[PDB]
Order: C-alpha cells, then structure tokens, then sequence
C-alpha cells in the first residue's frame, strides 16, 4: 500500500528516524525551557526573540511530518500507508495539543497587554515531552539496555524535569509577589554569606536560576539545608505538594532500583548456589577433584544454557524446525545412520529434534530402560557398559562423535541394551521414538535403506552384533510386510510399483504368511505381463505354496491359459503330491477344462487312487469317455488295475459305452503288444 | 486431484489394512489388532487368497485374538478362496483350544 499513496514515510523510515532524532533534541530544550521562560521572564527579552520563534517553526514541521509518516496497527499489527487514515491518527491522538503549543504564546502575551493568564498558556508545550516518552518507549524495546535499567532511567529524567519545572514555578511564586513585598518571598529575604538578594529580579538569570535549582535539587533528595525555604503561604503550599509528590517518586525509584537488583540476578544466582554447595563440600570434606566436578556441573548448568533450548518449545513449529534445517541438518547428515537417504527424510529427521548436553562421567541411558529417544553423538564421545549376574560391567565400542546411538533399539523396539555414560561434554541430539516412527512410515524406502545401513552398523560394532539376532527377527517383520506388499500389487495390479518394489530389493521368492510366491497370485489373477515380469526375475515356476499348490495350480484354477501357456514356455510342471491322485480327484470333480489345461501341464498321466484306481478307472467306470481319451492321450494307461485287478476297459465295458468300450479296447489291446 | 489420487489409494490403503490384520493375526500383536479393528479394516474384509484372519487364528492359536474375532461377529464358517472353513486349519493345525473356540 506504500505505492498507492506516495509522499508516506515508513514509521522506521532512515530519514524519518534522523527527523526523530533531531526533533528529540528540540523537545527536551522546549520542555527543559517552557519553565524557565514562564517563571524567569514576565516577557520573553528580544535577545532570544529568534531563538523561541525557530523552536516552534521546528515543531511546526513536525507538525506536518506527522500527517504523513505511517502507523503500524494495533488490530492489524500492520503498517497502514493511508493519508486519509494517517491524518486522523493525528488528528485525534495529539494534533491538538501539538497546534496549541505551536502558536506563539510569548508573542500574543506581549500582544495583548501583558496579561500573566495568556502567558499561563505556555505550559501547554510541556506536552512536547511526549518526545521523549516515546524515545524512552523505543529504547525498552532495544535488547540492549535493560528495561528495568531504562526504567530507572526514565525515572532519573522524571526527576530532572520536576525539579526544573518545580524551580522555575518556585521563582515564580516569588515573583507573583508585589517587588515592595519582595522581603516576604523565598528569595527576596536570602542571605547566603554576605550575599543578599534583595533587588532579586534584576540579578543575573543564572544566578536566580541556580539559586532555585539549588534549593529544588537539595529537596528532591529531601538533603533540606534549610538555607532556602519556602516563606510565602503560596511558596508553602507550593513545596508541600513538591515535598510529597518527590517523596512518591523517590520511593519509585528506590523501588525501581531495588527491583533492578533482585530480580535483574543473571550470574548471582550460580553465585548463590556455589555459596550453600561449596558449604556443602566444605562441612563433607570433599575430593578437590569431586568438587570440581560438581562447580563443573554447576557452571554448565549455565552454560549449557539449556533454558535456550528449552525456548525453542515456545517458538511454533514451522519456524522451529527451519532453526533445525540451519543448525541441526549438518550433524544430522553427520550420522552414519541416514548416510544416503532422500533429502526429504533427511529433512524431516531435521525438523524433529531436541538438542541436549549432558555432563562428564554421568550415564545417560539405563540397560533394561525401554528407549524412548533416538540420540546423535555429534561433539563428544560415549561409552556404555552392561551390569552382569555378578555385576561387573560390559565395556562396549565407544560412541565418539557424528554416529548415531540406541537407534538400534528403537528400530527393534526393545528396551536400551546397555547403561551408556557420558564420557565428557556432548552435544546430544535428541529425536522422539514416535516422531521417528512416523517419519519412516512415510518414507519406506528411506525406512529399508536405513535398514541397509543398519546391518552395516551392526557388523560395524561386535557389541550391536550381540543383539543381531534380534535385528534380524525385525528385519524379517520388515520382509514379510515388504513381501506382503509385492503380493497385494500382484493381486491389484501395480505392475510398475511391483518392478520398483522389486528393484528396491524385493525378493519375489519371499514367502508371504500365506507362503505363495506372488507368482501364483499373478496367475490365479491373470496378470500375464506381471507373471511375465517375475518370470524375468527367474522365480521358480512351479513353487510349492503352503497350501501345497503351484503357481500354475492358481492358473488352471482360473484357467488362465494365457498364463498357462507363459509358464509352459517356462517348462511348466505341478509335480505336485499325488498329483495324478488329485487327477482321480479331478475327475471325481469331472471339470474337464480344468483337466484339460491340467493335462496340457501333464503333471502325471494316472495314478492308482486309495482304491488304487487311476483316473483312468474312475472316468471309464463313470463314462466320461471326453475324460478318459483325454487322459490317454496324457498317457493314462489301460493296462493299468484298479485294488479289484480291473482295467478301465473292464471298467468302460461295464458301463456300456460304445464310443469309451471302443477306445478302450483298442488301445488296451494295442498296449498288450 | 489428491481426492482422486487417494480414491485409489484408498483402495490399496484397505487392502494393506486387510493384510496387516491377518499379520498382527500371525505375529501376535492383540493390541494393535484391538485398536485396528477400530482403526483399519475388518477381517470381513479378505486378502488376494480371500483369506480372513480367523483362518490364521485357527493357525497361530491366538484364542484372544479369534475371541475379539468372535465379538466382531466375523463368520467362523466364512472359508477362504482355497475352500475351507477356518475349522479346517484349526483341526489341521492341531490347535485343540482353537478348534474348541469355533466348535463352540
């Protein structure tokens, strides 16, 4: 909105604030003087004539400046760059005492006569203090001076401008009496040394002035000399309020100096605690090394400065986690456990993190501790130890600086292995169990090159070999989820996700719970070019599946003779269990497609069933002579005997077919030679 | 667009649902099964082999995961695509409180 409405200066504006600064300089002289030529002067001389006029010329731009510098919102909290919403700020805020300070007061006292009330108008430009209550406002803002220091500050410049104001209206009380009465003022009756000052108002203004300023400063710190005194009923009363409204501000600013003190304690109270624990150490007789080590402790406590990094809690999340992705993200691609990942998982592990420090000798992690949190070793070293039945510890390999500790046991979610101890000072990073979790979840492939790098490292570390076993339990979780994956594509048809899986690692001779291959589940569907596929990954083409099948079972189950086929040109073979028994069961189920396509695999021509029958018996002996060619054409024998020593044919004939009796007989007797 | 995206990812969302039932089914982990029942699919809801985790149940003899099964009311007779009642496993299996689960 800046280049909607030109000639608007920014509020922190580099010309603006130079303006600032030098109409700063002019309020103080305005709000130091206004006093000075209100009760010195009944008449400003014309010997300063110039120098009040410029003085409200300077305010009187200011006046106009002030119109068109913007504001920034209270509702809003924005700059709003709006002449015809900039105006009314002033015009409501302090336009008005502003316009009637700028008149000149002095002038129009002497234009009229010489009236004291008209030149009672003067104190109105007292209110261009204002100036210097906003510049004190801004500087609280500054870290760099304290805001009770400032405040204490503030209250030292409220006291030089009372005491100023309360010396000019104090000479002035003196002056409201008449010159022949002048023996009945505070002034006109002092005699201090051999110095009267009788004829009082025509001594020189700074001798006047310090005179009343001396008495004004001796009674703001209530010294009360005695010296100088109030005379007048009008001079008593005038120092009464004086006296208790600076009995006010002295008490504020002893209260405001006492405030500063006591609560303004940064390295005294480190101070305080070494006081009661070097009395501690003093009255126990501790090792000099002992008590270096609890000062040590001590001093880290504020030097680790853990309350700035427990601020961070404070700062929302977004802008957090880019502090994280600048100052974190270098000792996070420092861990050996991410090593080559996607640049987004590695961003994210970045986001979620709580840097620690942690103290030399002190342990850490807990054996039998369930790991709540995943910690980077990036500035030290670290060392953890396990307690045996007997109870001496297990030394272990040492975890110096950038690697990447009980992460091992979070991965397999069991409890911390071994008590790790702080060697010296360490700059751990911390990342939450949880937020770790997620993070992999959403990124699975980072998840299993993780799990590449994680075998790694535990080869790399004898003492994480001790727990191997327990990480393979969990990679073996990992490739049955992975495997059950591979098969939920080869049932939905993710043909490309499924290559990529595969690509990524996926065996597709991993076993799902169901343990078929997904090799089956691709024939049983019909996904010939999937099936295609894991013929390229040279799976077995006729692997036994729990239930004791293969994936050409799954095929002419469906009869997918398009998938049939591709496993053929494969050298498709059941060589199931009693495959040519379950031909004597299939012609029990008389589906002669599926025997068909079976027979096409020509998995066994017959076999003697528990009734010692070849499928050759039961389809002559049912007259399924369609069956009974086609499995002589398989190769099912006619020579062959059922339990009772009778042929198909036997069969055939007994049934009476006159087609199945025909074959039968010819081929049996054609087998006979 | 996202909507769109995840109309099928969905889909594939439930069917991952499905399959880590059984898993949790055939691991051991009731409750995670207790919270997914609330939080995921339902063992209704089949695999590729059609195959709901009762049948695993009946495998494993996790009793107090074929008990929430029960209280699900998912059907004990409910066969999988290889046609066969989770009774089937359970006596093949030789799981002999299983079979007396789904007996009763």
């Amino acid at each position: 909105g800046h280049n909607d409405y030109k000639y608007i200066i920014h509020p922190k504006n580099r010309w603006y604030k130079a303006w600032e600064m030098f109409i700063l300089v002019w309020a103080i002289y305005s709000s130091l003087f206004t006093p000075m030529e209100f009760g010195f002067f009944r008449g400003l001389p014309e010997r300063l004539f110039v120098l009040d006029i410029v003085g409200q010329i300077a305010f009187l731009v200011d006046i106009v400046l002030q119109f068109f510098v913007a504001y920034r919102d209270t509702q809003t909290y924005r700059t709003v760059y709006k002449p015809t919403r900039i105006a009314f700020r002033y015009l409501k805020s302090h336009f008005l005492m502003d316009f009637i300070g700028c008149f000149p007061w002095d002038l129009i006292y002497k234009a009229s006569g010489k009236h004291e009330l008209v030149r009672y108008l003067l104190w109105i430009r007292l209110f261009r203090v204002r100036k210097v209550v906003e510049f004190f406002q801004r500087l609280e803002k500054d870290t760099r001076i304290n805001y009770l220091f400032t405040r204490i500050l503030k209250l030292l410049f409220v006291e030089v401008y009372c005491t100023h104001t309360a010396a000019c209206i104090f000479y002035y009380l003196a002056t409201t009496l008449p010159p022949e009465n002048e023996g009945y003022t505070w002034i006109g009756s002092l005699k201090l040394g051999d110095y009267s000052y009788e004829n009082f108002r025509e001594i020189d203004l700074w001798k006047r002035y310090t005179t009343a300023l001396y008495f004004a400063i001796v009674t703001m710190a209530t010294v009360g000399y005695g010296d100088i005194h109030a005379v007048n009923l009008r001079e008593m009363i005038f120092v009464m309020i004086y006296v208790s409204f600076d009995m006010v501000l002295g008490a504020y600013l002893i209260g405001n100096i006492t405030a500063l003190i006591v609560k303004g304690s940064n390295t005294e109270r480190f101070r305080d605690k070494m006081n009661d624990l070097i009395s501690f150490m003093n009255r126990k007789k501790l090792g000099r090394d002992l008590r270096s080590q609890i000062t040590g402790h001590v001093r880290l406590q504020y030097d680790s400065h853990y309350t700035d990094t427990v601020m961070l809690q404070d700062i929302p999340a977004s802008i957090r986690a880019k502090i994280a992705q600048l100052l974190y993200l270098p000792y996070i691609k420092k861990v050996p456990l991410f090593k080559g990942c996607s640049t987004e998982f590695i961003n994210q592990i970045v986001i979620r993190l709580h840097e620690e420090y942690f103290l030399p000798g002190e342990v850490i992690t807990e054996q039998g501790n369930v790991v709540d949190h995943l910690y980077f070793v990036c500035e030290g070293l670290l060392e953890a130890l396990v307690t045996k039945t007997d109870g001496s510890e297990e030394s272990v390999t040492l975890l110096g600086p950038h690697t990447s500790f009980g992460d091992i046991s979070i991965i397999c979610n069991i409890s911390q292995p071994f008590t790790v101890r702080v060697c010296e000072l360490c700059h751990l990073l911390r990342l939450d169990k949880q937020s770790f979790s997620n993070i992999l979840e959403i990124y699975f492939h980072d998840g299993r090159t993780i799990l590449n790098n994680i075998m790694e490292e535990k080869e790399s570390n004898d003492r994480i070999k001790k727990l191997e076993s327990d990480i393979v339990i969990h990679i073996g979780k990992q490739e049955a989820e992975l495997a059950l994956k591979v098969n939920s594509a080869a049932f939905q048809g993710d043909f490309y996700q499924l290559k990529s899986l595969i690509r990524s690692g996926a065996d597709p001779n991993k076993t799902d719970y169901d343990g078929r291959s997904p090799l089956h589940l691709a024939a049983c569907r019909g996904y010939e070019d999937i099936t295609l596929f894991l013929i390229q990954e040279g799976v077995d083409v006729n692997l036994k599946d729990k239930f004791g099948h293969t994936p050409l079972f799954e095929a002419v189950k469906a009869g997918q003779e398009g998938v049939i086929g591709l496993l053929v040109k494969e050298g498709a073979s059941f060589n199931l269990e009693d495959s040519g028994n379950f031909l004597c069961t299939t012609v029990a189920k008389g589906d002669s497609d599926f025997l068909k396509r079976l027979l096409s695999s020509g998995m066994n021509p017959n076999s003697e069933d528990y009734d010692h029958r070849t499928p050759l018996h039961v389809a002559a002996s049912e007259g399924l002579f369609l069956m009974a060619k086609m499995l002589v054409e398989a190769g099912a024998s006619v020579i062959s005997k059922d339990r009772w020593g009778n042929s198909p044919l036997d069969e055939a004939r007994l049934c009476g077919n006159k087609k199945l009796i025909k074959l039968l007989e010819d081929v049996k007797n054609a087998q006979s030679s």
